[PDB]
């Protein structure tokens, strides 16, 4: 119940509304809890919480305490952080309720609380707590941790993302304003916090500001400036400035450290103050952190649900950080291998820019961790960095660079030649840019390992971007990555997806797909709280059949799904295609595997190929009506209008056999194609312990009779947890295979082992 | 996602905020229903909305029709109404879907368009009925043959929450009255703001006028009467607030003719809605269309508050809700479809309040008899009860029509802050409340075979089972046979609801064939009963305690849980040592005589037909052995230190017990009740996703569902589901025929047997006169 305490809309309004010299809040901290609970776990049978409530205020009156948010934190600190060996840890059985609790609260005023009331022996604050296992501990020193997903928030976890956020309250609030226009955004804002809009979103930006150098004064123990009086009601924090009798106070102190905004910082003042606060506290003062722990828990919660922000990340500053994080506190990496994935710019300016920042970063993470000698001292372009970063042996001390560029997929838009013309465009000239920086300087091809399309599965399929693949890979461009199986109207369609990336694209050996969720998730675990029926549109209906069909046909057991998968298919074609003339389900198949030539190759340098690759096609005297069938699916207007239609498909439309026997399949071509899986860990899964990536292990109970190992790699991609890290999910993955799946500290280690070391097998660093 | 439509407070706000004239609303009906979604049914993966509102609106603009109240209910009614043999009926495959959206949507809208767009043989005259079932031969047969029979019904007084909004705009007063005192309640501003946030009195009176206003308006479109001249000053829904609108200097009324005696029945709602839906066939105004839609909004909100939920209940005391609940138990044939029904009633703490409630019952009860059999009824207006009685007596058991069991409850309340010993005032209430019953059974012997049955129903927490022994005891000799008392609803943890079933058994006057409640936590399993519940709960000291010598007793005997009973008695004895503040050693033997003693009446001599009871403490206090078990209840009782140690809170690990020992514990509480022959009324309900997982089909047997060590126990039927609105028994034998017949793959003989079954169990433990 700790959580709904520094988590929750109605606690924050309430708090940040009534004036400072109340008192005695707790019927409404009671009652705003409650209805935090109904919103956020609405589960919960109504007397739990009651009960969970008693005892929380049972517990602050015994201990002498106020309810407010030193005791929360005290509360939290005891039941989870501790001091073992080195630093503090979380406890083994505990950690599973610290991740789900990270998802709500920041660690940060825990582990000070934690740092204040129960230090370990007579720390430099470091993100996010582990726990210990000395098997774990052994195995990461000798072997080391590898990364191959790792673009949810950029790169960084959620919670710098708050102080950057402070520093640049404008670019935050510029952000915010352009992308409130969008819709998508207005529902999620909504549903988050319902009167949000812009301007409150500023004005807590500004509150949490300026108590943070209202409550730096008092932990620093300076005084209490004047003005204090005045401020009688949080939303006079709002603005830059108070005024107290005529004049305009501003709220700047000065900080200890250069930069005041630096989780160090952040760590030092909320120790400081807990320290000052360690007895009592104001209860004004008390409610200011109240609130400001409230406005931060909020803005973290929005930002890892969800441009400009993001540039801000273009410095040798923020990829230093990142390499120095990935490294951990001694003096061999606990990364090996990590993988860097950012979005590629549409300006040949920014991305010399963004890839000089991430390239100079990696130096400056070396030379804190090697002496040689660099040639260029000070490297200023590029080929200077190029020059310092040829001298470094694969040693295994540091970590291992990566690169590898995104590409975003978009919508279609209203009218464009073909569906995804203007996002193919787009690709186009974002790997044209790419494809002259890797010219122009040839050892790039060293650091730049992979191209990904990550983004929206249902927003452009993976035939879209196989001849841009095709052109990387002639290019330059080592190893392909692509998204497919993360969100789909279908569990059907979600391996019908993973089938098509996998049948059409580039895809060599050693090669990784992605999440791959729907060839993991069992039909069981994924129509839980799903309508019996669920729309799709008749493009996705009928590729869906295509795919029964094609994958059904030889099953002995379920030739009555292939041939009423073929007859539906032949149907939805008919209306599809407009088509008068009878259409088998064979040409239908012909139409559907030209999916992967360029839209406008010939029915519509390195270009040069694809270009023509139509030509065989259209050679073929045999292949009349499949082409003339494709060219219809492509340009014609009633075509496309009849694509983006919508039809529904009952949630049984195939029995979890044939659904199952449909993902094994897919498993198989998986298998002989050596294409691995970067499975990190994330809607219907209600414990970690129901998740797929113990399927895919071959655990007893969640693996099916029929299914083909896979080649899992590992991946520190948690969407709603601030501060998760590699090390993290690791020691997750072992925590819930030695308490739920019962296996010794050694099996579980060989397990997850065999996951991260596939992260190595599979790497696309250069050998 | 139909649903979202026709239940929704963000889309209510907005239609009742924004101007008649506004048009184009779709883009915020759909943000609306998003909304909705997210806070009704939060899994959805945020897609499968899109695609389902997508093909929502593709289905509307198809078939040319507009986003609103005519739209959707044309699409439910299609989606799930038909015409079968007699009436509308609900398909076998999506019965289940239809009783989910029953529980946010009302049938009487979708009936009635369904009549309109879709009407069956123009032979069979339809007059409206509720619920819809579905149709299955073998079923009907056995309905026919059998008939069913109602052992549990007590939730929103005896009625569906459907005809509560039609007396609610019958008496908005009243309701607006009850609304406010109930209001100042914390639990209720809780409940008002879960379910919409800025509720207050005064909107809630607001929207019931505002109902009403609307419902007038639409009566005239219905009837086509030249739309009075001052619907054009109506601009704004807030206008419709208040009884009067005011065009130009004048205040025109609202109201208007009504071809039906009673404007405010079911009947005239659906002729109501059957001529406006007519009318629009083809299309309807904008305004009057949004019009309808926020009547349905502010019908379909108002429901859901009162089924999540004295004085609207207090205007049910009359020979008419009575006559109305015997007349729907009757089907629509001349033989009743339910033969054994119990009647529940709150018994009143005033003897005039109870003479007249029971008069009401017996005069209504009267009447259904006298429209199904013609007889010489002695005192044709009959007006006491000893004449209704006298009427009755005539009346053979042939089984034509219902036959009726009246069971008084027993509310039992949190105790209060200051008293002599735990829930002193609230046994005073009901000893007064048992005093009056006692005093009319006695003035009128005949009663005893009316009133067959004293349950103690409300929340469970809020009074032990072994506070109502006494009460129970000196009621048994009053003459009431058969007692009933609600056990393992809701409890802080599976072992306090088990351990809370046999304090029940071991302690309440049972006798054999009496029925217990619900007792979920002997049928609902380990491995989903915790499913989204913290890794701790926290329950009080008292319920810690005894649900640990709860644990010793149990698994003292038992080989393989010899351990769980040993930590068990050691931390009793610990718990025990602090919450009775003792110095000395006092032992789980000890423990348990000190806990076997909770069914003495507290003030009989440790602190005419009560003197029995009055000494039965005597007894102990003569055993010489029993001196520190006697001290130590009466500390128990009476100690301010120990009472505020047993309302103090302790935390429990939800895996305290393993799974083997919490079913070890359910089983022998399973083989208790079989071997005492007390069955279990078991109607349909937090923690199940899917009907498929009830326990009721873990107790009637069902392979997958069923533990190895488990008893069969008796299990009757009864029409009590929590949030659904127009339910009834015939429904709920069909749910379970439905999940039985397509869920677990069984036949239809095989799925007959199995729920008639329970059916049978229910005549078998009647409480009715032999
Ligand atoms: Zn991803
Ligand atoms: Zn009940």
């Amino acid at each position: 119940m700790e959580r709904f305490l520094l988590n929750s809309t109605v606690l924050l309004y309430r708090l940040s509304t009534v004036s400072l010299d109340e008192v005695s809040l707790d019927e409404r901290v009671e009652s705003s809890v409650f209805l935090a609970q109904y919103e956020q776990a609405r589960s919960l049978p109504d007397h739990v919480a009651k009960s969970a409530w008693s005892y929380l205020v049972q517990q602050i009156k015994q201990r002498n305490m106020k309810l407010g948010p030193v005791a929360i934190l005290r509360l939290i600190a005891e039941k989870f952080i501790k001091n073992e060996k080195g630093g503090p840890k979380i406890d083994l059985p505990m950690f599973s309720e610290w991740q789900t609790l990270m998802s709500r609260v920041s660690c940060l005023p825990i582990i000070a609380c934690h740092q204040v009331f129960n230090p370990g022996p007579a720390y430099s604050f470091r993100w996010p707590l582990y726990p210990y296992h000395p098997t774990v501990e052994d195995y990461i020193t000798r072997e080391c941790l590898h990364e191959t997903h790792q673009h949810l928030n950029g790169s960084t976890s959620a919670e710098e993302c708050w102080l950057d956020a402070l520093k640049h309250p404008e670019a935050c609030l510029r952000d915010f304003e352009k992308g409130w226009a969008s819709q998508e955004m207005k529902q999620l804002c909504a549903q988050i916090d319902p009167s949000l809009t812009p301007r409150i979103f500023k004005d807590r930006l500004q509150i949490a500001c300026n108590i943070r150098e209202i409550l730096c004064r008092v932990a620093q123990g300076v005084e209490l400036p004047e003005w204090i009086a005045s401020m009688q009601n949080p939303q006079q924090l709002a603005n830059s400035t108070i005024l107290h009798n005529g004049r305009e106070y501003g709220f700047a102190t000065v900080w200890p450290i250069d930069d005041k905004y630096s989780q160090e910082s952040e760590f030092c003042w909320l120790t400081g103050l807990l320290e000052k606060w360690r007895f009592n506290a104001p209860e004004g003062l008390e409610r200011l952190l109240w609130i400001y722990l409230l406005i931060q828990n909020q803005y973290l919660t929005l930002l890892v649900q969800r441009t400009m922000t993001e540039l801000r990340e273009e410095t040798e500053k923020s990829y230093l950080s990142r390499f120095k994080h990935a490294h951990g506190a001694g003096v061999y990496s606990q990364v090996r291998y990590l993988e860097g994935r950012f979005a590629p710019k549409s300006d040949p300016n920014k991305m010399q820019k963004l890839l000089f920042s991430v390239l100079r970063g990696y130096w400056e993470y070396l030379s804190a961790h090697m002496s040689m000698e660099w040639v260029h001292e000070k490297p200023l372009t590029i080929s200077q960095v190029l020059d310092n970063l040829e001298l470094v042996e694969p040693h295994g001390k540091c970590v291992e660079l990566a690169l590898v560029p995104h590409f975003i997929k978009r919508k279609p838009k209203n009218g464009e030649a073909y569906p995804h013309a203007l996002l193919f465009k787009d690709l186009k000239n974002q790997a044209a840019i790419l494809m002259d920086m890797l010219k122009s300087e040839p050892r790039l091809t060293g650091w730049i390992r992979g191209v990904d399309a990550a983004a929206n599965e249902m927003h452009a399929p993976p035939e879209l971007f196989c001849p841009l693949f095709r052109v990387l890979a002639k290019s330059g461009i080592a190893h392909f990555t692509y998204h497919v199986g993360e969100d789909f109207p279908h569990l059907i369609s979600g391996i019908r997806s993973i089938d098509d990336a996998l049948r059409f694209l580039p895809l060599r050996n050693g090669d990784r797909l992605g999440h791959c969720t729907a060839i993991g998730i069992t039909p069981s675990i994924w129509k839980r709280s799903l309508p019996l029926s669920l729309s799709m549109t008749k493009e996705t209906r009928l590729l869906d059949l295509v795919f029964i069909w094609r994958e059904l046909r030889s099953h002995p057991e379920l030739l009555r799904y292939a041939s009423d998968a073929a007859i539906e298919a032949v149907r939805l074609a008919h209306k599809v295609f407009s088509l008068e003339e009878e259409v088998s389900i064979t040409t239908l198949d012909q139409v559907f595997e030209m999916r992967g030539l360029l839209a406008e190759s010939e029915g519509l340098s390195l270009w040069l190929e694809e270009y023509e690759r139509a030509r065989e096609l259209v050679k073929t005297t045999g292949m009349k009506r499949p082409l003339k069938l494709y060219k219809q699916w492509l340009t014609s207007d009633n075509v496309r209008k009849q694509r983006a239609e919508y039809v529904e498909v009952a949630l049984e439309y195939l029995p979890d056999e044939a659904v199952v026997a449909l993902q094994q399949a897919v498993m198989a071509k998986m298998a002989d194609r050596n294409i691995a899986i970067e499975c990190p860990p994330t809607s219907q899964y209600r414990n970690v312990s129901e998740h797929h990536i113990f399927r895919w292990m071959g655990l007893p109970g969640e693996a099916i009779e029929g299914d083909v190992p896979m080649s899992i790699c590992l991946g520190s991609d948690d969407p709603g947890i601030f501060a998760a890290d590699l090390k993290s999910e690791f020691y997750h993955l072992f925590v819930v295979l030695t308490r739920k799946f019962g296996l010794s500290p050694a099996d579980a280690l060989r397990k997850v082992a065999e996951v991260n070391e596939n992260g190595r097998i599979y790497r696309f660093h250069d050998v």
